[PDB]
């Protein structure tokens, strides 16, 4: 068949460009911690211009200190009248990534919320003020400590909205000199935002953006009729395989073909989150451990690189865009300055699965496709030519330049299935890269931490993903034998996005372990009532951390203790006294083995061969018995899997 590319009676949508999610949860939580020059190789994948995904959008959770996907992160207002702008990694991703792409685009959105906001109740729409004052405090921080421009801020992630909240968010936006900043809603379903926007005349005034999730390449009426910008705001979600990158390549194109989505963006940017979390593994690429230095540039990077290296925000799509015959898509794009890019791609249905959703079989054959040049696309003589065949792969190659010496201004290919080409009148395509990183290793079967850095890069030490509750650095400068310490830091519960734990919990190590001892010393800062653990076999995280069992050894400031096989401590392998009071130093053993544990308590026995589920496997953890002050040191654990 041929298929007419032609600007003659106008052009499509404006491209807005293609990213990815940073955040929800914690998923570049093992990436900051990675040795150079890894570290900054990993970035460059990412973010560097004419390299790998080249990305034109990054867009991050603002951390609201409740579990998010795959752990917590940090808010920069734990309690009202905090305000920290240097929590989390948030900041130093999004600074790396302009360093390196200064015109990418910034968004921000909330998951969870402080619960202090919430003034009792556990809703961010009590005090519309309040919240919209917590928000912009975020992007007024990002500006004059980082300075950093967000372009879009978001509501509350795939979670109601309230149409007063968002014209109370605007308000304060603009009395703050941000009127440059952008509203995208409702970053859940095309409604209700869809309808609304059509009801509500001074609700469609302050959005600018449509966001939708995992709209499966379709759009619905009544945001058709809105004229906004429509854009699948989170997609992918998928593990990172030829599979995922298949998934990723379709809906690329088929976002705006079908749904007139003028952006995509991934979630997530990059798989540094333990794989055993939920979604593991579903990043453009990965990067989960910083202790070997390994990182896999996966195939979504170079899906990626077809559409990024050769479009940027500002370019337009041609009216002429659609499917092949024999299945598959194609769709083009000018920039208004002559250049012409077009990507096609013709993923089969059993290599292209998504998990939101999963489509009905469809057939993808071998085709031909002739593709003619009409309009002020006439007098392109040359197009470059890049290929990649998914499944016995090969990616992001350049092929020999195509060239139309006819004046007929067209050419033909031979299309197979599984496959992407990217034909452009652009010189500047690389596939980038960098010497092989590091084999991939375990976590170290011994491990150590003392917490004793002064002037720490980031708020948190390394690899303790929290899952509920924030824990961080602390220095008490009165006590030198506990001088710098880690400490839970949350008084109260979140505004929760997910079904976060009663108790607060950070979990290190890796998940095949199996015999192990962990040790730490613990401090219990609320008096009678308090309480904190150390735990093995951690099996679950995550928004599945209410799920976790294991082994848990828990003390209480009343003089008691615990060892329960869950989390939430319902079931119980063994209980008794103590001499644990509160404000008071102890060394915490835990060793589990076979069938049977044991407990010390400042290097003595408290309890010794109890009974435990076999076989058995988890992570490490620390924790306290609900949102409440402690802190720890010397973390020690040596284990076999
Ligand atoms: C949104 O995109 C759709 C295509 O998915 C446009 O609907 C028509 O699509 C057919 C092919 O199925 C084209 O031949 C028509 O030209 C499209 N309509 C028009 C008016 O051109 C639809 O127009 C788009 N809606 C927008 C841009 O608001
Ligand atoms: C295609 O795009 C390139 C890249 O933007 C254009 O080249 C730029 O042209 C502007 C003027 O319009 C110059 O200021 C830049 O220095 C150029 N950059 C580069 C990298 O060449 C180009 O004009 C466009 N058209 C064609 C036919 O290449
Ligand atoms: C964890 O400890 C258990 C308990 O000792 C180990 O299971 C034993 O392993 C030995 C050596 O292979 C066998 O001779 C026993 O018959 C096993 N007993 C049971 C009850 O399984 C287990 O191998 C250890 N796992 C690791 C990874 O070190
Ligand atoms: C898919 O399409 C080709 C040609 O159109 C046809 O030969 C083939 O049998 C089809 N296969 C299935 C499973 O539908
Ligand atoms: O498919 C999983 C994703 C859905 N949307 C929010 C993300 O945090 C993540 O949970
Ligand atoms: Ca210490
Ligand atoms: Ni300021
Ligand atoms: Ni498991």
């Amino acid at each position: 068949g041929a298929y007419v590319l032609d600007d003659s009676d106008g052009l499509g949508r404006e491209f807005d460009g293609i990213g990815a999610v940073s955040g929800g949860g914690a998923t570049s939580r093992l990436l900051v911690n990675y040795p150079e020059p890894y570290r900054s190789e990993i970035l460059d994948y990412l973010f560097k211009p004419n390299f790998g995904a080249s990305l034109h959008i990054l867009k991050v959770e603002i951390g609201g200190d409740g579990q998010t996907t795959d752990g917590t992160e940090p808010s920069h207002m734990h309690y009202e009248l905090d305000e920290n702008y240097f929590r989390g990694y948030e900041w130093w991703l999004m600074k790396e990534a302009k360093k390196r792409n200064p015109d990418i685009i910034l968004m921000g959105l909330p998951w969870s919320f402080p619960g202090w906001l919430g003034k009792g109740f556990s809703w961010p729409y009590v005090n519309l003020q309040l919240t919209a004052y917590y928000v912009v405090r975020w992007i007024l921080g990002a500006k004059h400590y980082h300075d950093l421009d967000i372009d879009y801020i978001g509501i509350w992630n795939e979670r109601p909205f309230d149409a007063n909240y968002i014209k109370e968010l605007r308000k304060m936006l603009d009395y703050q000199g941000l009127q440059r900043v952008r509203i995208i809603a409702s970053d859940n379903l095309w409604e209700p935002i869809s309808s609304s926007l059509l009801l509500d005349q001074e609700l469609w005034k302050v959005v600018d953006v449509i966001g939708a999730h995992y709209p499966g390449t379709y759009t619905v009426w009544n945001a058709k009729m809105s004229g906004k910008k429509l854009w699948s705001s989170e997609d992918f979600s998928t593990i990172n395989s030829n599979v995922g990158a298949g998934c990723w390549s379709r809906i690329l194109n088929q976002n705006y073909i079908n749904g007139n989505m003028t952006s995509t963006i991934a979630w997530n940017l990059v798989a540094s989150y333990y794989e055993e979390l939920p979604y593991g593994r579903s990043g453009l690429m990965t990067a989960q451990e910083p202790w070997s230095g390994h990182y896999v540039v996966a195939s979504p990077i170079w899906v990626s690189a077809h559409t990024t290296q050769f479009t940027q925000p500002g370019w337009y799509y041609l009216k002429t865009v659609g499917h092949l015959e024999k299945g598959g898509s194609y769709v083009a794009l000018t920039d208004g300055l002559g250049n012409l890019t077009i990507i096609i791609e013709t993923m089969s249905h059993q290599h292209s699965m998504c998990i939101r959703p999963y489509l009905p079989y469809y057939n993808v054959s071998h085709q031909l496709a002739t593709f003619t040049l009409k309009g002020s696309l006439r007098e392109i003589q040359e197009l470059q030519v890049w290929y990649t065949k998914l499944g016995q792969r090969l990616h992001f190659k350049q092929l020999d330049t195509l060239w139309l010496l006819d004046g007929s201004g067209s050419f033909t290919l031979e299309l197979e299935e599984d496959e992407i080409f990217t034909l452009t009148t652009l010189t500047t395509g690389r596939k980038g890269s960098y010497p092989p990183p590091p084999s991939s290793k375990p976590f170290p079967t011994n491990y150590k931490d003392d917490f004793n850095v002064e002037y720490p890069l980031f708020s948190e030490a390394p690899n303790f993903a929290d899952q509920t509750g924030v824990f961080e650095y602390y220095m008490n400068n009165e006590d030198r034998e506990h001088r710098f310490t880690l400490r839970q830091v949350l008084n109260q519960r979140p505004i929760t996005w997910a079904a976060d734990a009663s108790s607060t919990i950070s979990v290190i190590g890796d998940h095949h372990w199996t015999n192990m001892t962990v040790q730490c010393d613990v401090y219990i800062e609320t008096p009678r009532s308090g309480g904190v653990f150390i735990a093995g076999r951690v099996n679950k995280g995550g928004i599945l951390i209410r799920s976790a069992t294991g082994v848990f050894f828990w003390i209480f400031a009343n003089g008691s203790y615990r060892v329960t096989a869950d989390l939430g401590g319902w079931i119980t392998y063994a209980s008794g006294h103590a001499d644990v009071t509160a404000k008071r130093w102890y060394t915490l053993t835990l060793g589990i083995k076979g069938y049977f544990a044991f407990g010390m308590l400042n290097g003595t026995i408290l309890w010794k061969n109890v009974r435990v589920k076999y076989p058995g496997h988890g992570w490490a953890a620390i924790g306290t018995h609900t949102f409440e002050f402690a802190q720890f040191d010397n973390f020690r654990v040596e284990a076999a899997r």
